[PDB]
């Protein structure tokens, strides 16, 4: 069913909450143990989100190899996005050993340091070019290079050294600015926008390591993203673009993380921002 009729079929009968509590229902359950972990406590933002342990990604040390992010593979789409937190003040060094052991080209963040008068998230890159960021627990450093600060999203050139090998890499840091304190966007056209700009950096293509990609929790925001993404490269490579069922789609990526999508309105949302986009994957 093309989904656009789909959503004018559940806008006029208003049955978002329905249709998103049918999607909770039937989502994968599947064991957290080394989250739930004693020693892993202070490694987690929040107690009821934890990365599966069939999907969770391992940092490269013997010590203690947590840390609260996911690998969602897709086959189809021939996509991989790594999801996690907001990182903490005693993980900003886990952060960025992730990036640098999986490859990783891009990093996208959708939140603000500071939204509704609360820390959302640690400041885990540098501000200033001058005052570089050292992590001495990883032995990692990180530098800005250049910063482009446009009305709905900033890009950032960094540079992160592994200073065991004195490797260096160009990351790209994608930041969305705008996402409202409580709700969604009115129109999708901003996020699509941005959506468009990652890809063209090649931060999504399979010649790198998987995209890190994040909100607070790594689960809302996030899961709007990687959704969108996904379901609009399926109607590229199909005969049939109508045969895309977004609901399906969620429900695969539900496999690899838990809670992906975290409200009606972000269900809606999704829904918006795949039908406004497909009207330029058609050819427009
Ligand atoms: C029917 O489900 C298919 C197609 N997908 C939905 C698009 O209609 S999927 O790409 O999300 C996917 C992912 C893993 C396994 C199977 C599937």
């Amino acid at each position: 069913m093309e989904m656009e009729k789909e959503f004018e079929q559940i806008d006029k009968s208003g049955s978002w909450a329905a249709i998103y509590q049918d999607i909770r229902h039937e989502a994968s359950d599947f064991p957290s143990r080394v989250a739930k972990l004693p020693k892993n406590k202070n490694r987690n933002r929040y107690r009821d989100v934890s990365p599966f342990d069939h999907s969770r990604i391992k940092l490269h040390q013997e010590d203690n190899d947590y840390i609260n992010a996911s690998l969602i593979k897709m086959e189809e789409a021939q996509r991989s996005y790594i999801l996690t937190q907001g990182p903490l003040p005693n993980t900003v060094g886990h952060f960025w050993e992730m990036v640098w052991e999986q490859k990783s080209r891009g990093v996208v963040m959708l939140n603000r340091v500071m939204e509704k008068g609360s820390l959302k998230c640690a400041q885990y890159w540098p501000q200033k070019e001058e005052k570089e960021m050292i992590f001495e627990d990883t032995n990692l450093k990180l530098t800005l290079i250049s910063e482009d600060i446009k009305s709905y999203y900033t890009v950032r050139q960094l540079e992160l050294e592994n200073l065991t090998t004195q490797e260096t890499r160009e990351i790209l840091h994608f930041h969305y600015t705008t996402w409202p304190d409580f709700g969604v966007p009115e129109s999708p056209a901003s996020f699509l926008n941005f959506l468009f700009k990652v890809r063209e950096s090649g931060s999504l293509s399979p010649e790198h390591g998987p995209v890190v990609v994040h909100c607070s929790a790594g689960i809302g925001r996030s899961g709007t993203f990687c959704l969108a993404d996904t379901c609009l490269l399926l109607m590229d490579k199909r005969k049939d673009p109508s045969s895309v069922d977004i609901k399906k789609v969620l429900l695969e990526m539900r496999k690899f993380r838990m809670g992906l999508i975290q409200t009606a309105d972000q269900l809606r949302f999704s829904y918006l921002a795949v039908i406004e986009g497909a009207k330029f994957i058609m050819g427009d």
